[PDB]
């Protein structure tokens, strides 16, 4: 009754971000939208960086296009509003103090403190509800260790 | 340590239903079953419609098959009993008074009053417990603004 | 570093069926089989017809042989059980009411309501598990606009 | 504004255990740990069996591994201490008298009396606090009707 | 608007393993890695064997190479740590008692009890984080009925 | 039982583009078309350039005819809309900053950051669905290192 | 409208290797090359030997020249790295245990277990990317039944 | 640098069969053979007749010898098993209903529906694997419009 | 067992066209014809010019008669539609920019970029299917270096 | 309508070489030439010796003049580069081990394994493209059984 | 520069056989011989009779000596094995049904269907390879219209 | 063993026509005849004029009698249809532009481009097959340099 | 109807040269001439010496006048260029090794290997085309056995 399965992984020492509970982060999410408020639902997560070096500061930015579109119209576009660690992130570089994270906090060396993550996104135009339709797009959270 | 994520959304002005607390509704649920009562658990939610027009009445119905089955026998079937807003819903059209909802109620224009939602479901046959097994099926809650 | 790629497409106005989320449908699928139940896994999808004419009724049937076989024995055969839109489909013609689909539903004109799709298949014989082996076959979902 | 939802269920006549109030039981729980006492928090519930046969005695055991671990180290392990109905449960079979439960008690035939449930768990080693970290594991409460 | 689809299946009486909920098992998975712990994420599933003979004991082993590599360097290798049913599995034969599984348990004859599945994997070397890179490899879970 | 196989390859140092996961890119793709939107499906991929020189900027253009046709009428033509790296590509030369790609990002020197790829294509004429038929054509993605 | 077609085949009892799914194996393949790693892509397949005698051990080797070249320079050469069944193959004879393959495994007598196949190939020289160009060559997988 | 090329074609109005995608059909094919099943591989294609008259029924048969042989022994012979359009074909005349093909189906007038094609072939003798060797032979698919 | 073989070649410096993969081009081809579309099959190739001088522009034309006929009636004639490099070719002279070809592209000096080749051909008369019959004719692709 | 035909043949026991598929070898071939590489196209074939004695070793050489010329200038000459069976051949005698060929391989006694054949040829002078012109010459592959 | 040429022809109404493609048949052929099989190569052609009368049946036989010899020993002889139209031919008269040929088939009146032609030939003696040498002989295919 | 041989030649500067490959032209040819089409086979060659003066235009005509006859009846006659260089030739003078031939084309000065040659011939009478018999006659291709 | 015929022959043991196929050699030949190259056509044959003594070496030369002339002017003369067996021949004596010919080669004792024969001839003067005219002359190939 042999039943095979695929396995994969990705290592990248000077560890990535992870879920605060000690699991992986999502690979997807759904957001709502209320044109009575003209906002998506502000998706939120608490997360805990790990590392392999407790001093080096962590660098963050994004790829060019944190924006959605129509699943069957590539022309429609709407940006995305991202923020983590207590403030906004950009396509340009940010950098966070290692001391401001508690690597020797509750758990074990490398485990930072729990950090607020936020994924919002809004219409590009104010006072304007976008077109009725299923929309989609990807955030490619650039991040590294300085 | 770049870590990308998918995002999606769906707009449809003249807003859908939403959770009363001001969040999204469930995408899934589990129900029990007691053949000592021969009923599932009557799942319940309080919800709050939004809109983009405070006068137009809201229309409701369902798709053809609010019924479950066996996860490995498509032949087994059992209907589902749905009701919202104080009464039952059908595959045929209902319609609710806008004035009977309080769009200028506690919060802000468009926010209706909190509405009782109910998802029950029962054996198709009376005095008959169905077969032992994991069962499944989807409700496609048709709804729109008249 | 020039790297070329093939592209294709198929148009057929009075649109085909599509995935409910606003994407393409599968080109393949795998089904299980439990001879403890003597059924395949009842594969299921929610889908949304489009069109170029909101009145005309949609016609459906199948090609002659919705049946599987052995990948290395063409003699073995087992039929397939298909159903969509709330009922079974045949090699003979069905036809669905346009009004019973909600082309002016949640999204935009032409977008029907979400429709249940089902792909099951069973042994031709009752109380009979077929031969151990990888099996295969194709469904050619005839469909058009009346 | 059509918004679909998943539904599921599981039947198994000769009913499972249920919450004493007449609801479902938890699907999860959190426990603390005090190495000043070197114990988790003794989680507790009152519950009420149902059935479809008031005479047959109810059998209980567990799957092999009522033990936790580290969420990112499968090697760490610590057992779990379970007890229900007034005494301990095992990976081996127990069995409870039907008469000792009051199926004709307060409510209606089948409704047993309220039964104490207990979920504790401790370090495998005495005088030893385990490693700092989020831990996890599942109990698979085998149970049936004799 | 004819739209064809492929279908396949695989039978093998004396059934394979399946998802505990009554669905298929995954065909793929992703694991993380924290060199602060120097472990992948311990992936886990609860599963339920089926059969066509309730007495015969189930045999298990693996193919030669439960190990990963680099997607663009076949030389890199790291083993994989598998365990199911309460203990480890090997490239050599194991065998499980039928009585220790509950084929007459909650559901119906053949349906075993829910069994813990675990897929971990670690660096071959201790105190050594592997090279930064996307890695891959397959487990071919040999299994049969004794 | 000797069974021979062909092998080929193509080298071109100052590496081509590759799949972000660390595999090859597609050699083909299928696109849909909805004349309710009058768009193909916006096909998308995340990709990661490699190189042999981390400073030199990467040049891009296309061959003359990013357009489809009819498989049995060479006269029918419809252009193609391509874009990569955050913007559109042409039959004329583009050029991308090396610093804006993260060659020292998550993985190893040369591995750029993950880049959005997009393959759309539309009718040449607005408000015009093309003829019913299977269509085809090739994109020859000119690209090199400046 | 008579339209003729060629057919061929090759028998060789004591069967050759075949695709694990129950189909033929490839007649060709493409490999990449990254001089950032200085490796081709490690091509991989899972396969299942058949036979006409379940005891006899299977012998393997290769023809003299598992190496590529330039399509327009026969002088350029680079070897190929092959391995199957859990280890490397040579121009010299190997031999595999019949018992170590599971001919009475999941399917039917003769069907071995699924075996890992690997086709890699590298520059003959270390720290040396070969010349820019389309390359080619054939592997003639000698194999027989001992 | 003048480089000449041959061109040919064949017209025969009341069109021949063609590939379903809108291309030509194969001029050759290879089949396997497993004497563990004692069958070739059941080769399969989906195809779409065209015509110049939508009413007339299409006639089919074969030439005398749908059989293979040895490439260096004309005495060896083995028949071939052909079937198309949902059933078997012969050296004698068949005939298919025009209405049962959908000439006004998805595409344009004349384009029939997609039709299953099958090319199998077996040993003439049961329980008998033929001689080891490369074999060959041609099918001359007689067909016309009634 | 001496077995002799003929060899030939043709040099012409300032190289001819060649197959893009790095092989020779075809010496022949077959085209279909569908009088439901009244077109042959649009045959296509991607190709790569070479040279011995990277500046000089390449000149193209054709011989007088890019037309087919009947294999046993020289009177029947039908022209041929040729196009390469992004546009049509004639019996008169064309000329292509060297800079518009990428001789320093992916490979090595002289290797142009991949160029689309097209060989179509149609009935001389519109709304007219030619006579049933095998047809033939040659294209003599005049070409040189300006 | 009597139509006569010539037939010939050549026997020479201790068989010659033959095509690997089980057919005759070519009597002619065309080679290209790229003075951007200054090489002909490396023509290649896989072949299978036969014999009438499985032990005796096979001897090979060539006649004096494996070289081309001009079809209208006998003075022009360019040598030819031949190699078979994994290495080069000469006007002098080579000899191959019978055991190194697999006469009891896939097929039947006498049928050797598939052997790589290569026909290249180059300008006699380095850095020198020969004269523009059609060239020709014959290889007389001396070969026998030792 | 006057250059004269010979021309000839042969008419014989109630036409001879011809090549199926619409060309002449061969005037010569070469056959191999493998005394490992002790057979020549089974030469084969597909052909299409023409006529001037669609009813009359076609008669066939041969001249006395379908046999080869030595080019320098007239005493050596070996017969020839001919077959056409689905069966063997003789020095005695055969005759074929006109209706069994499709004169109103794909092309035009008179054009029969494509017919298998076969030219084999073998040693006169079994288990006997003939003498080493170039051999020759002619078949004079008697044929006419009954 | 002295063995003598005749040699001849013919010079005529301002060269004659020659075979395009760089060889002599035929001295004879055979044509078929199908009274189902009432045409001979349209014999065809590609050829390349040479010269000793690249400007002068080439003149062409024929001798009086491009017609066949019976080999044993000089009274029977049938004309011949000749055409070269893209059009018909006569017993009267034609003349071709030197510039329209490419003397500086692919090869070397004097070598014209490849020119289509055609030798057809038909019954003198329409709807009339000539007498059964071997026929013959000569074309004397007058040609010179103007 | 008595019809007589002449016969002749010539014996000369220690055999002459013969055609490689096993026939006689030509008694005549025609050569072309291109004053664009100022060469005749290089006539060529492959041939096979026989003998009556396998050791003795074969001697070759020519008679005095391997030269042509005018058929009606004996004064015009042009030499001839002969070469055989891999090199030139003279009016003086050459001699070839018996061992370098393979008398025990493919066929039977005495049959040498196939030897290249060449008959060229050129103007006596360089840069000089001879007079327009039919020319002639004989080569008397002296040859014997040393």
């Amino acid at each position: 009754v042999e039943k095979n399965i695929t396995v994969t992984a990705s290592v990248d020492p000077a560890i990535d971000l992870l879920q605060a509970d000690g699991n992986a982060l999502p690979s997807a999410v759904k957001l709502a939208y209320s044109p009575a408020s003209k906002t998506f639902e502000s998706y939120r997560v608490m997360t805990q960086v790990h590392t392999n070096d407790a001093t080096k500061k962590v660098i963050v930015k994004l790829a060019d296009t944190p924006q959605l579109t129509d699943v069957l119209n590539s022309t429609v576009q709407m940006p995305i509003s991202v923020s983590w660690g207590g403030q906004v992130l950009s396509t340009t570089a940010k950098e966070f103090e290692a001391a401001a994270l508690g690597y020797s906090a509750s758990g074990v060396n490398g485990v930072s403190s729990s950090q607020e993550l936020v994924i919002s996104a809004a219409p590009k135009t104010a006072g304007t509800a976008p077109t009725a339709g299923n929309y989609s797009g990807v955030v490619s959270l650039v991040m590294t260790l300085g």
